[PDB]
């Protein structure tokens, strides 16, 4: 394992560039004849057209390992689905009258890139590459060679009480939040999360329950319920000080068992409304909350949590900004028209985190609680405006 050498030079193609890296290391037996070198020709950046034959050569799943699942990952980014099906059978198609060799051997690689593509990402394929799969299935059959993989591609009741939050245990509620976190979290389609991307309706629906969430706290805990949708339409219920001080401690120890549960989306939503504006500002219902619960509060504040991420459930927002300052720092094309592919390996980097989260998340046994559930049905949360004023209102 311990290296002597190691070498790194790029080379140039029809309309690509690569970088060919070889690393000689020390024999184990040391008296022994020296190993073959261990080498990488990865493309860096090229055409469309010349990713798709890098795609289709049977060396690179040896040399280039990130390259295939990377693209057909990040694709959409850059390119569409339809667009790379075609330009698959493109290749494919320009290579009929080459020696039935090559030409098996690059059909097999296309028929394993097309599998895993498929088992991979399901959802890409549907109605609109039906004149590709056509292409496809008649260049099957006129070079006489996959039949799976063929069938497989033509398969493709008044509003809840907020302050009821008291009704229920807490290790419950973040349990019955964690089912709702976890289950949108696996139907999260990780392409969507790219910055060239956010059409992202598995993104949006974990936002929309983080947001559902994080409404719950702010609402129950000023005791309110949002019955239009206007800043003044809303119903308020008297709290105390003492008695909101105990809403506020309830949603901190939900947000505790959420931790232990390892769903930090949920913890993120509940620290985040309680350190929100309408929220922070109530300082004599923070004033009756028991010194226990202020500093758990304090310790969930200090995790917003990526060094915790080694079931569980990410907070997703963390992974957007990544993919932001990514798609902001990076550049799609180089000047010469190339696609920058590095941009997409460093995508694919982060996606990877997020499907090895995805299957540990799949490690959660959770039980639906039908009432904890009806609740949350019923709850109708304020908007930030009516927050704001039912704040000034409770406390002014």
């Amino acid at each position: 394992e311990e290296e002597a050498s190691v070498s790194v030079w790029d080379e140039e193609e029809d309309g690509a560039t690569f970088t060919v890296t070889s690393r000689q290391y020390r024999p184990l037996d040391p008296l022994a004849p020296l190993p073959p070198p261990r080498s990488s020709r990865r493309l860096r950046a090229g055409t469309l057209e010349a990713l798709v034959r890098h795609l289709l050569d049977a060396r690179t799943a040896g040399a280039d390992m990130m390259f295939t699942p990377a693209l057909l990952a990040t694709h959409r980014a850059f390119t569409s689905t339809p667009a790379l099906f075609g330009l698959v059978a493109d290749r494919l198609e320009a290579l009929e009258s080459y020696p039935p060799g090559e030409l098996e051997r690059t059909t097999g690689v296309a028929i394993s890139v097309l599998s895993t593509w498929l088992a991979s990402h399901p959802e890409d394929f549907g109605s609109e590459v039906k004149g590709q799969l056509d292409r496809l299935e008649s260049f099957l059959l006129r070079t006489g060679y996959s039949a799976d993989l063929i069938r497989n591609l033509r398969a493709r009741d008044s509003p809840a009480d907020p302050t009821d939050v008291l009704v229920f245990l807490a290790d419950h509620l973040a349990e019955q939040l964690t089912l709702l976190d976890a289950e949108l979290f696996l139907n999260l389609i990780p392409s969507q999360c790219l910055g060239g991307l956010w059409l992202c309706p598995s993104v949006r629906a974990t936002v929309t329950q983080f947001n559902k969430v994080a409404g719950a706290v702010v609402s129950s805990v000023l005791g309110a319920t949002s019955i239009g949708e206007g800043p003044r339409e809303v119903t308020v219920r008297p709290l105390r000080p003492p008695q909101r001080a105990r809403l506020l401690e309830k949603w901190i120890r939900v947000a505790e068992e959420c931790r232990l549960l390892r769903n930090f989306s949920s913890v993120y939503a509940v620290v985040s409304a309680l350190q929100s504006s309408p929220i922070h500002r109530l300082r004599a219902a923070w004033g009756e909350t028991t010194r226990d619960s202020l500093r758990v509060f304090s310790s969930l504040c200090q995790i917003f949590s990526r060094e915790l991420l080694t079931g569980v459930v990410p907070y997703l927002g963390t992974f957007l900004k990544d993919l932001v300052m990514l798609d902001a720092a990076s550049k799609d094309e180089l000047e010469n028209g190339y696609i920058n592919f590095d941009k997409r390996r460093k995508e694919f980097a982060i996606l990877s985190e997020l499907l090895r989260l995805q299957k540990e998340c799949r490690g959660y046994d959770l039980r639906p609680n039908s009432d904890i559930q009806q609740w949350l049905q019923g709850l109708q949360p304020l908007t930030e405006a009516q927050s704001h004023r039912v704040s000034c209102e409770v406390e002014p």
